[PDB]
């Protein structure tokens, strides 16, 4: 039944194939489907039929859209799927490759109209935005597409025009009025007058590369004020009372918590509650940010009680650290500084290959070294330390030979008895029955280490860098996608001023875009005939290239002469 | 030297002097450009300037992240800003290049030096403020992770973008060092026959010669200027023939003609 | 290379970027240079008529055509110049 095909586009996709046979609860068998080259395309799909289902697409009224839903399809079928063979195709299904170029040919031919294809509201997949597949899809590859990316920008920028220095847009920002100079271009579209300042003021600060930077700089802000909150202003439990500056910086992270309430539960429309939470955590930074604002939270706790103050102290200032690699976000829009953060993902796994590889050799040489050296010290936390701690420190360039090589002992006083090293009166005097034994053993720690497995991460490093390089280029294209994104929702104030604009938009909720648009029928309409017209032309653009080519040439050649 | 003729600014004017022998001898990099060996690497620097401004960033943010943090846990009660930077910044920095002491950041290395911890004594600099040792396990144990990531992560990395960014540079640094030699055999094409502190005596030849009264950029006669029209004509015709014919006997155009006369 | 700069539509951006004017001079000089090789450097340091007497390495560094400069004959013109009248090969 209708049900069980519902149920697996569910699963599938979850949020577009809603209402697409629901609807009427079954519809009346005889009547005929409204997206009937849809349906035909989604039924070839969901059996792997890749000719059937290609034929199918380029008859399609929306192409782009139907392409991204074949490559989410495609991607999750492969996982889903059981025989080698099968699941080897729909690996290499290339889906998202026919998007690509298909919009690669409309980008080239109007770069207007493309936008609007990029942005409007698809009626064949329930009001779904091509972004908002590509999304769906993860289609990296299609957030890469050079006409994407050029849309971002144009987003990014505003009603500034794309070309704008950066040096201009500081000096912009630092000082406002220069905001109705002609010093920043726009791009185009008494008491007229206010109307008129206010509109240029309001286009200037709205854009969302304005917020990002004011974001950017009130962050810097928050980390110096931490600091110095943390270093030099930090005083004892409430009978003593926390510092002014301490008292600011809880009301700084409150406005900050209520950002994350914000983009938790308030983003952009009504959806489940649960799945937009679960939107929400799925993303990193919102579990990093999380977890700052939980540490800030136990760490204020425990500041504010005598017993635990020390404590607390060390939790806020542990959770210095966690706001402070939230930093790490601004890097993605720069495209210098972008593509690293993702080439060190990659480099996370060869160092866990390496601290593999370290852990044995260093357990080895370290337990072999303590058992050799000192045999009689009970203590577990120096037995620890001399069997872990030093030798990891042997990596850079820390060997206390004083305390290895018989030689170089200093003439200490320690003792030898078991009652005077636990109580710690006297270092404990490491045995050097055969101390031979001990050097050895360390230079040959010393060449493994530091030689062989060092440079063999280096190796690592170089080879995953240079087969990283291409994908993180695209990877870097997605996140910027995804940062432009969020700035554009973001309201346009930085906090801890961020508590002006939620008052302010609850009050109007209370009372009362350039991307996922709806456009009028007609342009709708005049949309649609435009990409299958586009569509049609790169097909017969592939076809003629076949047929001009030297080995279709040799065949028909052949076969003629016969 | 201005400063260095006045008492008041005498050691200031030492300074800049200082410094700026500094700047006179890295301007002897120029003459690296003529010789083929030493000529790229000068370009390709220059990529690697690049390379360390991202390593740089990313230290710059670990590297905040791990002194800020070791500064409060282990120096909490220091007052004296200039140690509060140092400690925060500049030792972390020094950890990267095997200074790592010890001393004053595991408790059992530390000295059993005459130490304080009243805020006046300390501000004075009677004594060295006593460090805080409260958790000290937390401290060794962020100061092992930070010289894992410093070290071997970040400095494998830079390593890793010097190597691929020397492997996409060496083509082109070569045509780049085509065109600084270039620029350097005109500009000494262009100076002076004396070396200075001599080339005071060619500038007094000229200026006098000039009050008193090329190998490149020659103009020809009209009737040679016709003749190299005529022959750079003659040679941009076969240069095309050429391609043309080198085209018509191409496999593609071999086997487009083909088809067409066997259709 | 200039309207590339200010080159708005994508598509006429790329073709304006992969212009490859300056490999018509390269592959022409190398023709000009296999040819007589002593024409050739007057060709290259003579006053050019039509350009309102522009050498073709002063446009050469106007266009800052690299490429060009790397040419073997622009390269061995540059060591004639540099020894002056001495021989290259001392
Ligand atoms: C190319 C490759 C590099 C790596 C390697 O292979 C080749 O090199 C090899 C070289 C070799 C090493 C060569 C030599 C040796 C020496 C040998 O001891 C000989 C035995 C004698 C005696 O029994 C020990 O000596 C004496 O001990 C006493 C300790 O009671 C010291 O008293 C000190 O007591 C107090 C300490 O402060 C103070 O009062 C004074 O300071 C001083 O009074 C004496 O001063 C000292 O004289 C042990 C082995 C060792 C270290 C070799 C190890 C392996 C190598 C590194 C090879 C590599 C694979
Ligand atoms: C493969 C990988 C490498 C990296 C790592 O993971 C694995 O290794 C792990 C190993 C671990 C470490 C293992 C062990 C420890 C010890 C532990 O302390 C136990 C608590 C006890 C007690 O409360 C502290 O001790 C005592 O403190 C006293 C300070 O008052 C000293 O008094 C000194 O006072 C003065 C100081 O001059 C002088 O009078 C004398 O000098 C001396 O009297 C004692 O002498 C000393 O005994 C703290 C944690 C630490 C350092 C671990 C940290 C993390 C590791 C490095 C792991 C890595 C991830
Ligand atoms: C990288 C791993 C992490 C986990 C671990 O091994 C390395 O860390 C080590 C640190 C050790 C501590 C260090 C100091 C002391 C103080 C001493 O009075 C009692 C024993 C105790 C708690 C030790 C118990 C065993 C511990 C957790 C070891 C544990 C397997
Ligand atoms: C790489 C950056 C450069 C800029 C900067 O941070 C690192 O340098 C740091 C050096 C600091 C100095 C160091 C010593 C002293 C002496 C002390 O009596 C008063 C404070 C003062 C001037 C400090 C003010 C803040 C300064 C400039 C910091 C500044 C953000
Ligand atoms: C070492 O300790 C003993 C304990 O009695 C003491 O007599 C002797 O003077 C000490 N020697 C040193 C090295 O100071
Ligand atoms: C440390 O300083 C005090 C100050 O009175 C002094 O009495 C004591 O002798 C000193 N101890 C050392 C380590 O010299
Ligand atoms: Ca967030």
């Amino acid at each position: 039944t209708f049900h069980e095909v519902s149920k697996v586009l569910k699963d599938f996709l979850d949020d577009t194939c809603k209402g697409f046979y629901q609807k009427l609860n079954l519809p009346d068998m005889d009547r005929r489907c409204e997206h009937p080259w849809r349906d035909l395309f989604l039924w070839a799909i969901l059996q792997n039929r890749q000719e059937m289902a290609n034929y199918f697409w380029a008859m399609g009224p929306e192409a782009v859209a139907a392409a991204l839903v074949g490559c989410k399809i495609m991607k999750e079928m492969a996982h889903l799927a059981t025989e080698a063979e099968s699941a080897r195709s729909m690996k290499n299904a290339k889906y998202e490759q026919f998007a690509m170029d298909l919009f690669s040919e409309c980008y080239s031919n109007s770069e207007d109209r493309a936008y609007s294809l990029l942005v409007r509201k698809t009626c064949c997949w329930s009001k779904a935005t091509v972004l908002n597949i590509a999304t769906l899809a993860e289609a990296k590859c299609f957030f890469a597409h050079d006409g994407v990316q050029a849309l971002l920008t144009k987003v990014w920028w505003g009603a500034m025009r794309t070309d704008t220095s950066i040096s201009r847009l500081v000096l912009t920002f630092f000082i406002p009025p220069l905001v109705w100079t002609s010093l920043i271009k726009f791009n185009p579209e008494s008491a007229t007058f206010i109307r008129v300042v206010l509109r240029r003021w309001n286009r200037f600060w709205s854009a969302p590369v304005t917020v990002f930077m004011g974001n950017v700089i009130m962050y810097f802000a928050f980390l110096i004020l931490f600091s110095y909150v943390l270093l030099l202003d930090f005083r004892p439990p409430p009978p003593y009372g926390p510092s002014a500056a301490e008292i600011i910086l809880y009301f700084w992270v409150f406005t900050l918590v209520l950002e994350e309430i914000r983009q938790s539960f308030f983003t952009d429309e009504d959806m489940s509650i649960l799945k937009k939470m679960k939107l929400y955590v799925e993303d990193n930074w919102n579990k990093c940010d999380m977890v700052a604002i939980s540490l800030f939270v136990v760490g204020l706790s425990c500041r504010m009680a005598m017993s635990t103050y020390e404590a607390g102290r060390t939790v806020l200032a542990l959770d210095f650290m966690v706001f402070t690699l939230r930093l790490i976000h601004i890097f993605a829009i720069h495209k210098q500084l972008g593509p690293k953060i993702i080439i060190v993902e990659r480099m996370i796994k060869d160092v866990f290959f390496f601290l593999f590889f370290l852990s044995v050799w260093l357990i080895a040489y370290g337990v072999t070294t303590q058992a050799l050296l000192h045999p009689n010290d009970p203590r577990i936390d120096w037995v620890f330390r001399r069997a872990l701690y030093r030798p990891y420190l042997h990596i850079f360039g820390q060997i206390p030979l004083e305390e290895i090589d018989a030689a170089k002992m200093p003439d200490d006083n320690c003792t030898t008895d078991v009652q005077e090293i636990i109580l710690g009166t006297l270092p404990p005097c490491p045995n050097i029955y055969a101390n031979w034994l001990v050097i050895l053993l360390l230079v040959i720690y010393l060449l493994v280490t530091n030689v062989l497995l060092l440079n063999l991460l280096i190796a690592m490093f170089s080879y995953t860098f240079q087969v990283v390089q291409e994908n993180a280029d695209i990877f870097w294209k997605f996140q910027r996608y995804n940062l432009i994104v969020e700035y554009h929702s973001r309201p346009a104030l930085a906090p801890p001023f961020i508590i002006i604009s939620h008052i302010t938009q609850a009050l109007l909720s209370f009372i009362k875009d350039l991307l996922e648009r709806e456009l009028p029928s007609g342009l709708d309409q005049k949309l649609m005939t435009w990409e299958t017209v586009q569509k049609e032309n790169y097909l017969a653009k592939l076809e003629h290239e076949h047929r001009e080519s030297s080995g279709e040439r040799l065949r028909y050649t052949s076969s003629k002469v016969q």
